[PDB]
């Protein structure tokens, strides 16, 4: 392996700043490559680009556009491999699940291309309103809203890039991507597949630099129509405050939890609750993040989740274990101290807890009471609680006393009352007998509290990122 | 006794002979209707031909403000139309005042979704890029005349929920009722000409089956045909409108697939409720229950409990069983009865004909070589199939040439909803009787059951067509 | 001389007899197609049934990559194609390739619109308050088996319309292509066949229409017939269809309306353009101008010009003007000539004929009591027809039988639109030539121009029928 | 007839300790009091309307419309009760202003109906993946909560009402505060609510000085949406207080109005001038340049000119096109935009006038793009006139702005007039009319610094709900 010097895609040309990051493995600190460190200068040349391009790149057809994402798709399946692997090393995760990410990518672009396509406009009556403008309707048809700004997370630093890029493209807009620095080689080798298959200069760009340099500055500059951003609430909220009144999408952090009722398959219950709060070592904002069990079957599940945790895999990216090195140390040292307050305050540890590195393992705690911190804060680590409830009232209740309000599971037979639960509950979605996931990316995903702004899922993010232009006219 | 008359181009008509109407249950005579020549019907079309320009091009606002005032006028008169209703169709007395404020509330619904339909704009662009500049502005327009035809167990229901979203989209409309039933579809023809419809926008025809019924249908001034009754008539009209729409609502034999996990209880509840309702004068009524084996015999217990409960009587003491239609129809189930008995079928209430009153006859052990296991009886007579899987049950359920409704009643939804997926119905209702409401939602059958997606926002959509105007941005 | 095979459950099969189809404007020998007899149509539905199950169980996506990888295959074979489609209906050699592109782009339009087949969820609340617990889930369902007829005039674009729709949303299909059209037809089945589309999911009929015309229409086991041909066929399908559901794409007589402030020029071009192609042998063609009499002589000549510079010849040559399909094609439009020009239509061009070669006629001073200013000729004439009033031009216009489309050509788009309005068509083109396209907009008829409404996300609608599941939410 | 306001807070209404004297602008007359409410007392209408939110959601769409249907009822039976005195306190005509009030009720009737049957989706996850083929996604709209509805001066009853019910019908909770001067209207838009029986808490409103709650009733934690209507500056600062939460803004306008050579000249003058001095040009939806081709400018400049010498200049108790300004800073700022135009050489075709805050109408001709009143938003009745030589500067020009609400097009070809809609960065084009909000069923939306969100009925009811997703899988 020979680590490479990355350049940014802007307006057309591969380019190089004064100053470079240096990116490391989280797993094993071996040196990845370099991206640049763009001055304030350098954005506003981006950004300059990007709206000389809009004009010629909105006015083609859809049919134009969506030819240009579906080769950048074909190209992100043709290198697949090539990009999973550096994407493993980068923020890693499992060899297998980074080139998936890949592959989920194009997935995603390809059907945001189609979908964005036969976008559909409308014919209002006047005669709807009032019987003296039976004569007068309007043609209501989708515009773009200009220079998206699209800053993906480190968990997903390619699939929650195209998740933004496809949508904004096909629907006329112009776009920069501004990757996490942990995640922006992921993200130049993304904007590669974009420059191979041909996207006209400017169109689409990308921008990687120092918070410290351009932090703000991106969201800020008044070029920028629209930012959608995927990360930590704490930026989220700063973002929402640098926007002003230009439309936001807030894709943040969440403390799912998982209602199991007395009636529940608990072995089965317990197979979704693992497999949720688990993957990518908890490094995900849709992910099961506490248990809220009833009192009369929380031993036997209890028993049933120990087992499944005990048996996951705990080491390297390159081996795919399912519990893979925390994305850097201080991350690591956030969730021992979760771990630490819960056993300090009583909780009782079914797993071990060991942390190799930044590599902790999977520890599982039943008896964790609302004083803990582990009941409320989103670890970002393999910690799960098992609070016990009394009944389905108090389940409902803690489960919004929550900040974040993401995504719900509720495991039961009795569905009608599961749906009755979810009517109460805060949050964007609910899954029945099942983990909760974003997927499948036609469906739409949201979070109500603090858990973000807008709603995504390809349809959804296409209508966000779009306007309307009314022309009213009298039939003579 | 009055002599009712048709509403034809805003006035009033008798024809030169009249039919007789009398109570089913008790033999009043309540009034006589016209027997229309073709002749006269040639005049109705005529007459709604000529008014649908203007109709047509009155704001949607205007049009909703008239279905508005008939609503509320039904609202009004709805223990006067009821007591009629009630005696014409032999309905107690309670259900027919029932009947004509759901027709309101129908009325309502249909003006306010109606006004607010919306076209599409369509982009050139989305298939190929040298059509990029080329729109298609898409609007809605009325089909023209459509022909309505109501039944006899919902004579102002069905009659004004075909009316009102014809109406609200532009269409001009000629309302058939059947004759034992004209009386109650003049009276809501009342409403609508006080109401102010404009002349000839809203008639209705009268008349003998012999010398109208298929003379009404293959009429060339008609645009669309809505018809709710039998099969075998629904089956006639389906070729005599040719090339033309068509809505139908035809025979059902609706099934309630009862499972080994169910609330049985809830099941004999919704059973009975659903297949008794009207003396079993509907379409969407249960009409066989398919159970599971080992519940089969603790069903059927609960079933006959709620059976025997049943009051059996004159419509005016709003009896639950009350007289059938007519001679005819009560000869047919009696029928179907005698042969479910000579079959081998056990009788858990038996057959007792008092008239044309036949009390509720709840049958056990029923197979499929008994007529009462498939023919639709229109009468209070409801078959128990035991069944060994739930593919039986699907089976069983799928070999009927008719597919309204089903219901399933179970405990695991998942499980439910994919044994809806295979039943060749419009609706399947889970834990709860099969039934038209409400009626917003989606009502329609599959195979013999009738064609065509009513409810109200899809009526209104049926009715209507499409008018594209393509130009070029320049 | 090659013996082309049916696509019957997943294999090619020839039958005891065959058809020699014959090149019409060379006589050459093409090969010849199965004549099935209606046992053999038996066997096609009974294995369509029986593939339905499987099929329509698969995801949306896997029903899509099928359509994809076909529509592929049509384009790498779209000369071997198109060569053998420009002998077969003597369409010119460069048409016919674009006809199997402009398929493969519908087919891949299709697969796409239908994958994204979205459902509803209605509430009850939104009717009455006691009911605000209860939710239908209405998603969408194939109606089953579809027979497709495709016509003569575009056999491979007008089956690939209807195949592709049905199958995207879950349906088996049964393609019956036109006698003459049937090899076109067969060769687009190659393509879904070497897709790896599943035995019995789609598969061909031929044969003679004595034999299994009415049958194939008839037969219990189809669901839906999708046509397109002539209106007394399709007046035929409609009787023998009965309730079952419909698309009928029928005869055309579409308008060209001339206002005096009308860009000329660009009135002739497309007049030209859209009456003309394919030798008149279209439904959407422009078949009578109706222009306002102070434009008619300049509007004429312009209209002449152009129609004396369209070639006459060969499919082979790419001529704008070939030969007609078949003697009897081209003896009813020389009887039409020759009552036109009997009552005292001038004739801006002559009549020619070298065999059924017949050279463009444009006729003016054309009457309404000429055939020709009524009668649909699918044959190279074009009648200009003087008005005083655009009243009157509306007026003539909706007294023919026909109303697929209209063309208006004005400078006030306002008063175009008003026009529009009034039109009894499905689609009204301003400044520019009727037409069909963009294939994703409306593509519809009124009176006896059709039934239902075509273009690729209308066709997955009309294909599909909804169930709904209600339940009570606690 | 000067009355004590009081505010409806959870069905109850209430005095502060400290009120807010309003004054008739024309006359200077009394016209009562509102309260000068706390930031405790702000406290306590948000608890109130996070109390109700619960019963309220649960109630089914049917019930929820009824509430509407009746209070529009009540509207139009004290339409005149209302107008009256709305024309009082903004200086708005007094028919105008009972039409203000019947308008309302129009909206508030067609929310209740457009609300009432609003559906969900249900979505296959074999459309994405086959593998999810058996999972389907049942999504149904859910209110955003509590909305915070800021309505502006200048339809102080007309836009509190197009906020308030689509809130309402869709389940939300809601909370106006009318501007200071308008509070008064505000207060009596509520009395209809009142007397409809909206449930305590589901409808509140606040009034109070800037100074002591103007950014607190936005940070509020409580609030969940904020639908505010009124100027940029006050706008872009609710944009910095909102943030996470979703807003709408109603916002300025310096609406074009295009004129091309092939036009019908006397229609564009007549369109103008309706739409330039309707209320004195204090409407952010207006005529308020007219980018002529050269061509006809004389011609199109003539004809506008007689129509503004005729526009009444008076009184609102007279029914006068022009009336007074609303605040003296209002008059100050359009007398600057003259003094402006008149120094820099632009032609008065009709004359300035100032008497306390009554301007008479100008209409300046030979307006060059260096002169403010180009570009700046007056809201009052001053009109220039822009010549250009070609469609490519007019739209050069008309792009140039920071606002983009709408335009209007004068010309016979609208085939090329759906063109150049194409490239202009405004909501709404109308092809030979002027500008206009209505009808309230179509979209009513504004690029750039116009605003943000899509109004209109049906869209402020979408932008004022959320979804919840039900997955499961079928087995």
């Amino acid at each position: 392996f020979m680590a490479k010097q990355y350049k940014n895609l802007v307006n057309g040309e591969w380019k190089l700043s004064e100053n470079e990051i240096t990116i490391y493995a989280p797993a094993t600190g071996e040196e990845l490559g370099s991206v640049p460190a763009m001055t304030q200068a350098e954005v506003d040349a981006v950004y300059a680009s990007a709206k000389k391009a809009l004009s010629d790149w909105r006015t083609l057809s859809y049919v134009e556009r969506a030819a240009y994402l579906h080769k950048a798709a074909d190209i992100l399946v043709r290198d697949a491999e090539k990009i999973g692997a550096i994407l493993s090393k980068e923020v890693a995760k499992g060899h297998k699940a980074a080139v998936s990410e890949v592959i989920r990518t194009a997935e995603i672009i390809n059907y945001a291309a189609e979908e964005g396509l036969r976008m559909e406009g409308e014919v209002l009556e006047g005669g709807s309103f009032e019987a003296a403008s039976k004569k007068k309707i309007a043609i209501v048809r989708r515009e773009p809203v200009g220079l998206v700004l699209a800053i993906s997370p480190f968990n997903y630093p390619v699939n929650l890039a195209g998740s933004k890029i496809a949508p904004a493209l096909i629907a006329g807009n112009v776009v920069a991507l501004k990757p996490p620095t942990q995640g922006s080689i992921s993200g130049l080798l993304l904007a590669e597949a974009f420059a191979e298959a041909g996207i006209p200069a400017g169109v689409f760009n990308t921008i990687t630099g120092r918070g410290s340099v351009i932090g703000d500055y991106i969201v800020e500059h008044e070029a920028v129509n629209f930012i959608n951003f995927t990360g930590s609430t704490p930026i989220g909220e700063g973002i929402g405050k640098l926007a002003g009144m230009r439309p936001i999408m807030l894709e943040l952090g969440g403390k799912d939890s998982a209602i199991v009722l007395e009636d529940a398959d608990l072995a089965l219950a317990a197979k979704n609750i693992v497999a949720g709060a688990f993957g990518y070592s908890g490094q995900r904002s849709t992910a099961v993040k506490r248990v809220l069990v009833m009192d009369k079957v929380a031993d036997q599940l209890a028993a049933e989740i120990k087992t499944l945790v005990e048996k996951l895999s705990v080491g390297m990216p390159e081996d795919d274990a399912d519990i893979t090195p925390l994305i850097d140390t201080s991350a690591a040292d956030f969730v021992e101290g979760l771990i630490k307050d819960a056993t300090d305050k009583g909780a009782t540890a079914l797993t071990a807890f060991n942390r190799e590195g930044n590599l902790i393992s999977p520890v599982l705690f039943d008896h964790v009471t609302t004083d803990m911190r582990l009941a409320w804060e989103e670890p970002f680590g393999p910690v799960l609680p098992i609070i016990r409830v009394t009944t389905v009232e108090e389940a409902i209740k803690i489960s919004n006393e929550s900040e974040y309000g993401l995504q719900a599971s509720i495991f039961t037979t009795n569905f009608p009352k599961a749906f009755g639960i979810a009517e109460q509950l805060e949050v964007g979605t609910v899954h029945l007998n099942n983990k909760t996931q974003r997927g499948t990316d036609n469906f739409p995903f949201l979070g109500a509290k603090k858990s973000g702004a807008g709603v995504q899922g390809v349809k959804y993010s296409i209508e966000a990122m779009t306007t309307v232009k009314s022309v009213v006219f009298d039939i003579q």
